[PDB]
C-alpha cells in the first residue's frame, strides 16, 4: 500500500534525489516529500550512530540552504533502512534545487571539526546523546561529495 | 536552533504523544508534526532492526486509523535517536486522537504473526531488506500497550540555559 513499496529499489541511483510525492492541502497549497537517497539500496547502508549525527547536522544545514519565501521545511528524518532521509516541505522546489542544497550541506558537515563542538549532545537536548559518530558523518559527507548527487524519477522506477 | 533542541528531554514521559509544531501554509491550511515518543529519553532505546520493521508496519497502520476527510498523513519516520517517530500531517488532530490511533496500531503490529508474511521485505521494495526484526517490533508493541500512551506538552518541557 505504502508509496515506497511501488518503486523498484534495484533501479535507484545513489547518492540521488527523488520526488517521492506531491500533495495539495484543502485550500490548494503544495506539499512535497523528497527521498534523499544516500546509499545504493541493499549494497550500502549508513551506521546507526552516523545517521543520527548526520540527522542533527543535516536537518539544520538543509534548512539554512533551503528555507525561504517559497519554501518551508516541515521535517527531515532518517529512513528505517538507513540508506537515506525523507524530507517533507511546503513548496515545490525541483530535484536540482534540493540536490544543490544537499551538496552545500555536506560541505557544512565537513566544516564541523569536533563532536565536542556540537552543543545539543547532552541528556537535556537529545534522546540518545551517546549514540553519535561525527567520524561516520564526515565519511558519509565526503563520499556524497566524491560521488556527486544524481536524480531518480518515479517514471523510471516502475515495478512489474 | 532546531525545535527539538528547545525542549527538556529529562522531563518527557513515554510512551507519549507531543505536538512538536504546527504550521500554516501560505493560504492558511494547517500542518502538524507529532513526536511519538516510544522510549524514555536516554534510559531506553529501540533496536535498529526493530525500529525498521516497526516503521513499515506503523506507517501503514497509522494511516489506516488516522487518514480521513480532514486528516492526511504526509510522512512517518523514525528518529535518529531511535526513541520514537515523527509524524507530519495535513490537519489538526489532538493528542488524544493520535494516541488512540497509535494504541490501535500497536495491536495491529501484534496481529502480524510471521516476518515472512510481510510482502515488501525484498530487494525490490525495501532498501535494506535483511535489516528487520518482527520480534523486536512485537516486543515494542507489547511494551507500549502495557505502559499506555501519555501526553507531553511543550509548556511543561521548558528548558533553561
Ligand atoms: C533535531 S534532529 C531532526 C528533528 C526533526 N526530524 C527535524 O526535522 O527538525
Ligand atoms: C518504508 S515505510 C514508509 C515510510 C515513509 N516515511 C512513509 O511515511 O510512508
Ligand atoms: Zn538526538
Ligand atoms: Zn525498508
Amino acid at each position: 500500500l505504502l508509496d515506497s513499496f511501488k518503486v523498484d529499489h534495484t533501479k535507484m541511483n545513489a547518492p540521488a534525489v527523488r520526488i517521492a510525492k506531491t500533495m495539495l492541502t484543502p485550500k490548494g497549497d503544495n506539499i512535497t516529500v523528497f527521498d534523499l537517497r544516500f546509499c545504493i539500496p541493499n549494497k550500502e547502508i549508513l551506521s546507526p550512530k552516523g545517521i543520527h549525527t548526520l540527522e542533527h547536522l543535516f536537518a539544520g544545514f538543509m534548512r539554512d540552504h533551503l528555507n525561504g519565501d517559497s519554501i518551508e521545511i516541515i521535517d527531515i528524518s532518517p529512513m528505517g533502512c538507513r540508506t537515506g532521509f525523507y524530507m517533507s516541505l511546503i513548496g515545490t522546489p525541483n530535484e536540482q534545487k534540493v540536490s544543490e542544497a544537499w551538496l552545500a550541506s555536506m560541505q557544512d558537515v565537513l566544516g564541523v571539526q569536533d563532536q565536542a563542538s556540537i552543543p545539543e549532545l547532552n541528556i537535556y537536548q537529545c534522546g540518545s546523546y551517546t549514540e553519535h559518530s561525527l567520524e561516520d558523518a564526515h565519511e558519509i559527507a565526503k563520499n556524497v561529495i566524491a560521488r556527486g548527487i544524481g536524480v531518480n524519477k518515479n517514471e523510471d522506477l516502475s515495478l512489474d
